[PDB]
This record gives C-alpha cells, sequence and structure tokens, in this order.
C-alpha cells in the first residue's frame, strides 16, 4: 500500500481566488478592478450576466470557510488576494486599512484552526486604475507588483510562509488575445498576450528578489507560482507528432517556466525561433516576441524555491499548424484536439485523462530537473449535485496517479490543493459550471456551503492519508 500512502510531510488542502469567491466588490474602500469591470460593463461575455458582486460572499463568511476547511481537515488553505481591496488605486499611495484587516482577520482564524494560508498574490483582478495603463502589455506594473508585494510581504509575511506571485499567466495573458474574452478582453492576439507575459515575468522576478532583501531573513518562507499546463498526447506515435507535443510544452509552460526554472534562463529555443521566423515571414521588421536582456535572464533565473502546478487535463497534439495569424497557437505548430472516447465534463476544455497527470509530472522533473512541484489546483466541473461522483472519480484517479509519480517516478510532489473548496464564479461562465467540493445555494442570501460526496471523500483521505481501498486499481 505504499503507493497509495501520502508521504508524512506532504501537504493536502483546498483553494479558492478573491473575485471568484469575496463578494463585496465595492465594499469598505475596495476599488475596482477588470473583473468588476467586464461583469458590469460587459454582461454578454458571461454566462447569465453573471456577476462577482456578491459571490460566495467570503468577505462576510471567511469564519464559515475556515469552519468548511477544518471539517475537511484541511492542512494547507489557498486563497488570493484582492489587489484593489488592498491598493484601491493600484499604485501604493493608498494602503486600505480594511483590506488588510479582511486578511488578516483570515490569515488569524485559519492559524486558530490548525490551518496553514497559502497566498497567491495576482489570480487575475488587476486593478481598473492599472489596466488603464495598458495592463500587463506595459512593463510599468512590473514595479507596480513589486510594491504591492512589498505591502502583502509587510503586513503579512509574519504568519504566512507560503507564496505565489502569480496565478495562471498563461490563462490571463489570454485577456490580451480576444475582444470577448477574459479580463480586460482585449484583441491584441500574438502580441500583447506575449508583453503581458514579458512583464509578468519580470513582475515576478521583481517580487522573488524583493523577498529575499527584504523579507526572507526575518520571514523563512518560500516563494513561488502557479503554473498552469495540460499534457499534450502525440496523436500517433510518429517522431513528428512528438517534436509537435514537445512545441506545447514549450509554448504553454515553458514559456514562463524556462525562465524562471532553468539554468540558462530565457525563453525556450523554440518559443524565440518559431515567433522570429512567423514575425519575418509576415513583414514585421521586429519579432513579435519580447527580448530579455542577458543582465534580465541571469536576474530571472532562479526566482523559485518551488514550482506550483495547476493540472486539469490533456489534448492530442500532431504535426501541423493552425489558428489565426498572428497568434500564440498558430506560432506553437502543434493541431490540438480531444479524444473523444476521454469522459466528459461540464467545462468544453476539460476531459478527464487522469494518466496524463503522470506524464506531466514527469515532463517536469526531466525539464526542470525535479523542482518541488506544489499542485496548486486540480479538479472537476458538473452542473450541479451533491451526489457527485464524476468527482470523486475524478479525485482518486488523479490523487492515484501523482501518487505514482511520487512513489514510483522519484517526482518531488510536496503539496495538493483541490480546485475548488466551494462552488463559485467561474469566470465568463459565471454560476453554471461547478468545481466545487462544498456546494453553494447562489439564491440563498446567506450562501450556506454544504458538503458533496467528494468533500467527504477527500476528508476521509486526508484523515488516514492513503487512498482507501475501495477507488484502488
Ligand atoms: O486554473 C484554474 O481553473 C479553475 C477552473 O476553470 C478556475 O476557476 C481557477 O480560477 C483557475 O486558476
Ligand atoms: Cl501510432
Ligand atoms: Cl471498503
Ligand atoms: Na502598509
Amino acid at each position: 500500500d505504499t503507493v497509495y500512502t501520502f508521504p508524512d510531510e506532504f501537504k493536502l488542502g483546498a483553494a479558492t481566488a478573491s473575485y471568484q469567491i469575496e463578494g463585496a466588490w465595492d465594499e469598505n474602500g475596495k476599488g475596482p478592478n477588470i473583473w468588476d469591470t467586464l461583469t458590469h460593463e460587459h454582461p454578454d461575455y458571461v454566462v447569465d450576466g453573471a456577476t462577482g458582486d456578491i459571490a460566495d460572499d467570503s468577505y462576510h463568511l471567511y469564519k464559515e470557510d475556515v469552519k468548511i476547511l477544518k471539517e475537511l481537515g484541511a492542512q494547507v488553505y489557498r486563497f488570493s488576494i484582492s489587489w484593489a481591496r488592498v491598493l484601491p488605486e493600484g499604485h501604493d499611495n493608498i494602503v486600505n486599512q480594511d483590506g488588510i484587516d479582511y486578511y488578516n482577520n483570515l490569515i488569524n482564524e485559519l492559524l486558530a484552526n490548525g490551518i496553514e494560508p497559502m497566498v497567491t498574490m495576482y489570480h487575475w483582478d488587476l486593478p481598473q486604475a492599472l489596466q488603464d495603463l495598458g495592463g500587463w502589455p506595459n512593463l510599468v506594473l512590473a514595479k507596480y507588483s513589486e510594491n504591492y508585494a512589498r505591502v502583502l510581504f509587510k503586513n503579512f509575511g509574519d504568519r504566512v510562509k507560503l507564496w505565489l506571485t502569480f496565478n495562471e499567466p498563461l490563462t490571463f495573458m489570454d485577456g490580451y488575445a480576444s475582444e470577448i474574452g477574459m479580463a480586460p478582453s482585449i484583441n491584441t492576439p500574438g502580441i500583447g498576450d506575449y508583453l503581458a507575459a514579458h512583464t509578468v515575468i519580470h513582475a515576478h522576478a521583481r517580487i522573488y528578489h524583493l523577498y529575499d532583501q527584504e523579507f526572507r531573513a526575518e520571514q523563512g518562507g518560500k516563494v513561488g507560482i502557479s503554473l498552469n499546463i495540460n499534457w499534450c498526447e502525440p496523436a500517433t506515435n510518429s517522431a513528428e507528432d512528438r517534436a509537435s507535443c514537445e512545441n506545447y510544452q514549450q509554448f504553454n509552460l515553458g514559456l514562463y517556466a524556462h525562465p524562471i526554472f532553468t539554468e540558462e534562463g530565457d525563453y525556450p529555443a523554440v518559443l524565440k525561433d518559431r515567433v522570429s521566423r512567423n514575425s519575418a515571414d509576415e513583414g514585421y521588421t521586429d519579432s513579435r516576441l519580447p527580448q530579455f536582456t542577458a543582465e534580465e535572464v541571469e536576474y530571472i533565473r532562479g526566482t523559485h524555491d518551488f514550482l506550483g502546478i495547476n493540472f486539469y487535463t490533456a489534448l492530442l497534439g500532431k504535426s501541423g499548424v493552425e489558428g489565426y495569424e498572428p497568434s500564440r497557437y498558430r506560432d506553437s505548430g502543434v493541431i490540438l484536439t480531444q479524444d473523444a472516447a476521454w469522459p466528459i465534463s461540464a467545462s468544453s476544455w476539460l476531459k478527464v485523462v487522469p494518466w496524463g497527470f503522470r506524464k506531466e509530472l514527469n515532463w517536469i522533473k526531466n525539464e526542470y530537473n525535479n523542482p518541488p512541484v506544489f499542485i496548486t489546483e486540480n479538479g472537476f466541473s458538473d452542473y450541479g449535485g451533491l451526489n457527485d461522483t464524476g468527482r470523486v472519480h475524478y479525485y482518486t484517479e488523479h490523487l492515484k496517479e501523482m501518487l505514482k509519480a511520487i512513489h514510483e517516478d522519484g517526482v518531488n510532489v510536496i503539496g495538493y490543493t483541490a480546485w475548488s473548496l466551494m462552488d463559485n464564479f467561474e469566470w465568463l461562465r459565471g454560476y453554471s459550471e461547478k468545481f466545487g467540493i462544498y456546494a453553494v445555494d447562489f439564491e440563498d442570501p446567506a450562501r450556506p456551503r454544504i458538503p458533496k460526496e467528494s468533500a467527504k471523500v477527500l476528508a476521509e483521505i486526508m484523515n488516514t492519508r492513503k487512498i482507501p481501498e475501495r477507488f484502488r486499481d
């Protein structure tokens, strides 16, 4: 039963994000963010015209969140801080004491209940005042991000020892690649999304160096970043299809992880080279991919204490090129599909491919020299219901695959937080797609959280520190 047992030091818990759960979008001095803007000005972009104005009301109900975390037996709670709740103007001239108090109250409540906080600084909710300068494509945001992090480290770092600078820049960069998509819903594919990535990488590095310079000696914590990646399985066993899947890994994970997690640093060569060639062929004087100087490469590489991974699903990849010119997908040189045989979810993009998790963990181990990996998200959507057998099966299979990666393959996985503690605002899908292990009634002003079968099974896993026999192969 070794392969079914969690290592003694391994941390298990659950995860949320600020805009998805908090509500109180304009309460007690909080400034507006790009998701306030999207859901207020462009309800046509969101299922049901939903907003995060109330969501789970975790701004008011944070003690209820801690209660269910304690019931679950979570060792760690991953949550994010709302930038505009703390710095309503984005810049650090005004610090909102209400925001400071709120996150202190949550942190203190967690610790009093024996649950460790893990804090994501940026989970997609950029202050609108910073978007008005251009947002992530504008490199000035790297210094603004440093200043925001300083406020967080100063106020919370005495009690928070696990930090993630960013969540899924691969996803939020796409807010600069569509007029109707993720906030801020700007249509600059193949140009502005790359600029956003570049700024994020710079920002991450500044934040890490800040921690080293101003806080680490005193606080003794760890700073990472949460990167999402799908497994990409070759459609056939050919060398050509394998090449396309390597392209996928480099264009999705490597975009962020090669600069930070390798000894060499910089973007992956294939990323630089394919974008350079495509840009030339299309008549640009300059490559659409921004460049790091040698000094920047050195500054950025090594800025990590662990790697956060969000893992959900897999794709098939075959040799070829498709997508619009210009775009990151077209530049990446892979044709992506899903296998019809894979079990479905309530999300078009999410198919159940648990063995892909093990493959991805091995890819990461080999590419980045077995960094400590914390699984900061993994989970499954349905449309509702407490007898969530699909979600239970999703978790038990993915945890089994992860445990094989640890025990059989030697991957240094150090923790795992399920996405999500509770049903919440699922971005452009509104409240229509449910990812929680606790259900929430969004028509009940009290927003009660009630356990699904998956919450019960995860509690059993957390308590026993093993995969129960009935879920074993
Ligand atoms: O990777 C993610 O997947 C989740 C499910 O789509 C989403 O809700 C989180 O905010 C996001 O970080
Ligand atoms: Cl084949
Ligand atoms: Cl049994
Ligand atoms: Na302060």
